[PDB]
């Protein structure tokens, strides 16, 4: 019996990663979604199917949604998180979480409460090629590692969480990935475009009680990058397409030491495909990983640290 998942809000990302993976996945069933407007719903559901819906609290009422995946801005997470786990439904609520430490930890307790899951759909986790990484670094490939940068910029495109909350959010999940669970703030830059009142960029300085340090770039008036690079003892290994391979594209590790350097080309994976089943298998065991949520909220507290401890640049 798949789950059956309701999905609040047409998201783009909804259209172009998660409902493709749900479709596909035999565990989840999509039976309905719903959006502000019933007729972007009814398109929503003649690509995706389930039943169309008008209005989120129509959705959380229904007695065929198990769980409900949602992809809404930042700023209403939290609200929507909160009613759909009060319903009875888990959660599959995409990055950030939300936008602070407190309220991911009202949120936790909430479904702690239900016994639900709420999850954090970082889908970029469950790409294999960042444990393969993990693992030639573990073995020694370019010795100690001694710093940490990771990238994720893309073209000013046509409101939004702002470029901290949409986009760095994904290099600071990655040097939490990398690095370990003692990152601390150092400093940050944050640009603010004072005509629409939004961060547009901005890069972080973040370092282990050992002193690895992470820079971590991110930014909406850029062109596309997305990648990460360590900086080791006897080398230096970077990759590209970090965040967002496709499901056919295989990844290609790069290593230089001194006087030579080698390529691995890994094998291509599925990440969306991987995240939502590793989500629906939660679900249905009733198996929900406590390092999920210590990680959300680990990564919840970086972003407020960085948030606060940024100096905020207003242009022109
Ligand atoms: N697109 C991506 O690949 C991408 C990249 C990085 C991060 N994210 C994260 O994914 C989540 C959604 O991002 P998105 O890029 O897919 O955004 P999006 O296309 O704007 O989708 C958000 C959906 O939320 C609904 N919504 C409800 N109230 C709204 C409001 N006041 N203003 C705008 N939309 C409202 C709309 O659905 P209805 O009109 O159907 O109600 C809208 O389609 C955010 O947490 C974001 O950080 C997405
Ligand atoms: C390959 C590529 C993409 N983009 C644009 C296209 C798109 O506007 C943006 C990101 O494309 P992608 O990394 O594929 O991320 P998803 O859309 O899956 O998820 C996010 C979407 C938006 C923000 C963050 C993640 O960069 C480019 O401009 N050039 C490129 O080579
Ligand atoms: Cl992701
Ligand atoms: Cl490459
Ligand atoms: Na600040």
């Amino acid at each position: 019996n798949p789950i059956r998942v309701g999905v609040i809000g047409c998201a783009d990302i909804a259209w172009r990663r998660a409902l493709p993976a749900l479709e596909a996945e035999p565990l989840t069933e999509v039976t309905a979604i719903a959006s502000r407007r019933w007729d972007r719903a009814k398109r929503f559901t003649e690509r995706f199917g389930g039943e169309p819906v008008e209005g989120y609290p129509a959705l959380l009422e229904r007695d065929d949604v198990d769980a409900v995946y949602v992809p809404l801005p930042a700023v209403l997470h939290a609200e929507w998180i909160d009613r759909a786990l009060r319903a009875g439904k888990h959660v599959l609520a995409e990055k950030p979480l939300t936008t602070d430490r407190p309220q991911a930890e009202r949120l936790f307790a909430v479904a702690r409460e239900r016994g639900l899951l709420l999850m954090e759909n970082f889908m970029f986790l469950h790409h294999p090629q960042h444990r393969q990484v993990a693992d030639m670094l573990d073995e020694g490939v370019i010795g100690e590692i001694r710093s940490f940068a990771a990238s994720f910029t893309i073209p000013p495109k046509p409101v939004g969480g702002g470029a901290l909350l949409d986009i760095g959010v994904y290099p600071i999940r990655a040097a939490g990935l990398f690095l370990g669970a003692d990152l601390e703030f150092v400093g940050a830059v944050l640009r603010h475009e004072r005509d629409r009142d939004v961060v547009v960029g901005g890069n972080a300085l973040l370092t282990t009680r050992q002193g690895v340090t992470a820079q971590l770039t991110f930014g909406m008036e850029h062109a596309y990058t997305n990648n990460y690079e360590f900086r080791g003892s006897t080398g230096r290994l970077w990759m590209n397409r970090v965040f967002t391979p496709p499901a056919t594209y295989q990844p290609v590790v790069h290593i230089e030491r001194q006087d030579h350097a080698e390529q691995f080309v890994l094998p291509a994976h599925d990440q969306f495909a991987k995240s939502i089943r590793a989500f629906a298998q939660a679900v249905l065991s009733g198996e929900h990983p406590r390092e999920w949520s210590e990680d959300s909220l680990r990564q919840a507290s970086l972003v407020d640290a960085v948030r606060t401890g940024a100096r905020d640049i207003y242009f022109p």
